[PDB]
């Protein structure tokens, strides 16, 4: 019945071996709630190193992958490679991929289908831009993004949806608890009606966008917020407090 | 005064620890000519592994990087990370990045300037499509691509230019020796008039696109071909024959 609370840290394009080493030591030595599923998204060049150093209860995620196992795609990595080094998750459809690197809903869907077929878990990101929210079409936008993912998902047990409003990512402008709840509730209703009641009730829908130690507890108390995707604060000691937001 | 012959292997999106370990074991034990500079371009997720396992005389390259040292670029790596794991080269502007992933000349120029500022070597790729070649504008296209790079190079000592006709990549349609030589001497001539005589005589211009152990010797004996960028054949034992193309 109860969805396990989920906190992912997305380190983005940050770190070197020595500074990530220090972060990993802090996380390994910290008291992390046993009721939180924790996943760290490391830059591709440090995925191996991170999986080797992190305690086994912390999952490792890649920050992107491509949509076939192998081939003539200079610069890309595939789900087979991610699994080879022992990572169990991949983040797909991140806002930075969609808006800086031009990844379309079609390509993201194809990535989701492929990562799931290869046995990875997927954190699939959706979210509206500021102009979209101000025009009052948030629902339309997130439903459309969600549909593009859902059309490529057979088994939902390994999917986490991350609602991250683009205007809240890296800016410090966090969504209010009520803004986040309204969207998660609607998304969960979308799952009920377009997939099944059982998938709606078991799928984690996490919030991301300027989550800090200072604001996480009120966010986490909302009934449809199942955890967080944390960027900037995942590089700080306060990541520990976010993992422990329900305690 | 003579330009050191240069052979790069671009593994593209291929391999796992087992298969790459075997390849590396073969290269470390091979009878490799002392007069050839060799660089292996690994998938980002294996860069660390490859640098640890490959003999020090063999250089390691990233297959791509981004244009700043750090930040909110989920899925990207920077020159500082590449340096951190001990790789000394990056491949930029590869055909697959241009045509599959939409990287523009402007972006590639910025990546080049940044990689060089951080102290990496760059293997910068240019080349025309079939329809451009048949329309008689090969020269125009490669000069425009070369200028976007060159306007961003302060120090040519760590630059290698790679001419790869798009139509020869992965197709088995290798350029004839006279096709490659035509373009390479025109490029060297462009360098002489737009940069300097010293830069024209010391910059390696390497050919890529369906280079094999069977066709490499005739290409290598051309006066302005200084080596190769090898895709498909870099995953095979004949890669050693290519390295030894002048013997």
């Amino acid at each position: 019945a109860p969805r396990k609370f989920f906190v992912g840290g997305n380190w983005k394009m940050n770190g070197d071996k020595k500074s990530l080493g220090e972060l990993i030591h802090t996380l390994n030595g910290a008291k992390l709630s046993a009721d939180t599923e924790v996943v760290c998204g490391a830059p591709s060049i440090y995925l191996d190193f991170a999986r080797q150093k992190l305690d086994a209860k912390i999952g490792v995620a890649a920050q992107n992958c491509y949509k076939v196992p192998k081939g003539a795609f200079t610069g890309e990595i595939s789900p087979a490679m991610i699994k080879d080094i022992g990572a169990a998750w991949v983040i797909l459809g991140h806002s930075e991929r969609r808006h800086v690197f031009g990844e379309s809903d079609e390509l993201i869907g194809q990535k989701v289908a492929h990562a799931l077929a290869e046995g990875l878990g997927v954190i699939a990101c959706i979210g509206e831009k500021l102009d979209e929210r101000e025009a009052g079409i948030t629902e339309k936008v997130v439903f459309e993004q969600t549909k593009a993912i859902a059309d490529n998902v057979k088994d939902w047990s390994k999917v986490v949806l991350a609602y991250e409003p683009v205007w809240a990512i890296g800016t410090g402008k966090v969504a209010t608890p009520q803004q986040a709840q309204e969207v998660h509730e609607k998304l969960r209703g979308w799952l009920k009606s377009h997939v099944s009641d059982a998938v709606a009730q078991s799928t984690r829908i996490i919030y991301g966008g300027s989550v800090t130690g200072g604001n996480c507890k009120e966010l986490a108390s909302q009934h449809d917020v199942d955890g967080f995707l944390v960027g900037g604060a995942s590089l700080k000691p306060e990541f520990v407090d976010i993992i422990n937001a329900k305690h």
